[PDB]
């Protein structure tokens, strides 16, 4: 099994028990995900993405404005990232990640938004939406903002 982790924050993100899937020319990966019902805890049911509740992904909000602060300087965070480790990737990433920022905006109504279990501001903003189907939710990921985890058996939680 591989586990993906935030980058910058280290938090888990998803793994690949999960459909994958490269999109936007390699810049962000879709996982598709399932709803499940677990009980909570008078106890209640609560239905949830098995993504989010698997690895603890913690929902919040943005204007569509503080998503266009916020994203910019995550985008520059993750250029300066491949800068140390990955040279070869900057300028396929520049140019990709401003036009994978003006689809996010102009489809901004669409998504939801989760970051990694300690929330770290400077973290990655996973975002949730669904297909046509309107049953199977899916999550995209920056590709370039996870780094690998291998864990054969016996996935241990961490961060």
């Amino acid at each position: 099994m591989i586990i993906y982790r935030d980058l910058i924050s280290h938090d888990e993100m998803f793994s690949d028990i999960y459909k994958i899937r490269e999109i936007a020319d390699g810049l962000c990966l879709e996982v598709e995900g399932k709803m499940v019902s677990r009980t909570e805890g008078e106890s209640t049911v609560i239905t949830g993405v098995d993504i989010v509740m698997n690895h603890h992904l913690q929902e919040t909000s943005f204007t569509k404005e503080a998503y266009k602060k916020y994203i910019k300087d995550y985008m520059k965070s993750i250029k300066g990232k491949l800068e140390e480790q990955r040279p070869e990737r900057v300028k396929p990433f520049m140019t990709g990640a401003a036009e994978q920022i003006k689809h996010i905006l102009a489809n901004f109504k669409n998504y939801q938004f989760f970051i990694g279990e300690n929330m770290n501001p400077d973290g990655m903003v996973a975002l949730l939406d669904y297909r046509e189907d309107g049953v199977t939710p899916y999550m995209i990921f920056f590709k370039d903002g996870l780094e690998m985890e291998k864990c054969l058996e016996h996935h241990h939680h961490h961060h």
